[PDB]
C-alpha cells in the first residue's frame, strides 16, 4: 500500500530500516537491503550517518539491473546530517549522498534532527536550512523533502515561515506502543504531514544511547499476548498498529527470516479492542536517551 504526500508523490508505507552498527561488516546492508526487496519491501530507509550508502544503493541498482523492480518502484530516502545544516552546506550534502548510492535523485531527503552541530554544538536557522532544502526539491535532487526527530513547536516554526514553498511532507520521529506521539500525530494529520516512526520494533538498543535496563518492547505481555490471538509475532503486531495508525512504519532487519516476517504485517487486522489495549501502553518512554541529545538547546523531548 501507498500513501499520497502532500506534494503529490507517494510513499510506500510499509519501510526498510537500513541502520547497522560499525560492528556490521558493510556489505551485509548489501546482502539485505536486495533480501528486504525480494521480500517485498519498496521503501528503504538510508542516511549520510549511516555510512552504508553506497552499499544500500547498489542493492537498490542490483535489483533494477536484474529486472525485478524499476526505479520508480522503489522510495528511496537519505537524510542530511547535522553538521550540514548551514544552508550553503544542504545541496553539497545531497549530492555527496547521491554519489554515494549512484542515483540521479533521491524520493525523500530529511533535515536528520533539529540539533545543530558544528560544521559541540552550531546554531543555525532552521527555516534557512528549509529554504536549501526547497531548493533541492526545485532541481530534482529529492522528490520530496520532509523532517525528522521535529517536536509540533519545531514544525510550526517551519510551517509559519514567510515566503514557505513546500511543507515538509513527513516527520520521521521515534514512535511505537511506549512512546506512542499520539498528539503530535494529531497535529501533522491536521496538516496533511505523515508521521514515520522509526524504532516502531523496540530500537536496535545500542548503549551509546539505550539503557539496557529499559523494558524490552517486543517483550511486552500486551503485545505477546496480541500475537498469541492472532498467530502472529509481538514484531507484526507493533507493525500493524502503526498502519492502522495511519503513521508509516519503518522495520528494520539484518536476519532473512525476520525481514520476509515483517512484510505479513499487510496479512491481518487488529480490532478495536486490539487497538485501544495497544494504546494503553503508552508510557513517554524514547528509548534514545543520551546526554548527548537532551544537553542540546534544541532537543526535540523539551516540550
Ligand atoms: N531518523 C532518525 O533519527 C532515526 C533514528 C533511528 C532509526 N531510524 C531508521 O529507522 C530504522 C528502524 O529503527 P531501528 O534500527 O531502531 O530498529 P527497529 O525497526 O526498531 O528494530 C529493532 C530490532 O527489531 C529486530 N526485529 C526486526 N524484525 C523482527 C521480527 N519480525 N521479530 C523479532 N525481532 C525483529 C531487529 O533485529 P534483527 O536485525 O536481528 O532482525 C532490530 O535490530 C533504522 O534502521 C533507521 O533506518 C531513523
Ligand atoms: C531525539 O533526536 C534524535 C536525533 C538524531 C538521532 C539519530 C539517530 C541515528 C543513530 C539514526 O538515525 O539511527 C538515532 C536517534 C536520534 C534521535
Amino acid at each position: 500500500q501507498c500513501v499520497k504526500l502532500n506534494d503529490g508523490h507517494f510513499m510506500p508505507v510499509l519501510g526498510f530500516g537500513t541502520y547497522a552498527p560499525p560492528e556490521v561488516p558493510r556489505s551485509k546492508a548489501l546482502e539485505v537491503t536486495k533480501l528486504a526487496i525480494e521480500a517485498g519491501f519498496r521503501h528503504i530507509d538510508s542516511a549520510h550517518l549511516y555510512n552504508n550508502e553506497e552499499q544500500v544503493g547498489l542493492a537498490i541498482r542490483s535489483k533494477i539491473a536484474d529486472g525485478s523492480v524499476k526505479r520508480e518502484d522503489i522510495f528511496y530516502t537519505s537524510k542530511l546530517w547535522s553538521t550540514f545544516h548551514r544552508p550553503e552546506l544542504v545541496r553539497p550534502a545531497l549530492e555527496n549522498s547521491l554519489k554515494k548510492a549512484q542515483l540521479d535523485y533521491v524520493d525523500l531527503y530529511l533535515i536528520h534532527s533539529p540539533m545543530s552541530l558544528k560544521p559541540i554544538f552550531d546554531i543555525v536557522d532552521l527555516c534557512t536550512t528549509w529554504e536549501a532544502m526547497e531548493k533541492c526539491k526545485d532541481a530534482g535532487l529529492a522528490k520530496s523533502i520532509g523532517v525528522s526527530n521535529f517536536n509540533r513547536r519545531q514544525l510550526e516554526m517551519i510551517l509559519n515561515k514567510p515566503g514557505l514553498k513546500y511543507k515538509p511532507v513527513c516527520n520521521q520521529v521515534e514512535c511505537h506502543p511506549y512512546f506512542n506521539r499520539s498528539k503530535l500525530l494529531d497535529f501533522c494529520k491536521s496538516k496533511d504531514i505523515v508521521l514515520v516512526a522509526y524504532s516502531a520494533l523496540g530500537s536496535q538498543r545500542d548503549k551509546r544511547w539505550v539503557d539496557p535496563n529499559s523494558p524490552v518492547l517486543l517483550e511486552d505481555p500486551v503485545l505477546c499476548a496480541l500475537a498469541k490471538k492472532h498467530k502472529r509475532t509481538p514484531a507484526l503486531i507493533a507493525l500493524r498498529y502503526q498502519l492502522q495508525r495511519g503513521v508509516v512504519v519503518l522495520a528494520k532487519s539484518y536476519n532473512e527470516q525476520r525481514i520476509r516476517q515483517n512484510v505479513q504485517v499487510f496479512e491481518f487486522q487488529l480490532t478495536a479492542e486490539d487497538m485501544k489495549a495497544i494504546d494503553g501502553l503508552d508510557r513517554n518512554l524514547h528509548y534514545f536517551n543520551s546526554d548527548s541529545f537532551a544537553s542540546h538547546p534544541n532537543y526535540p523531548y523539551s516540550d
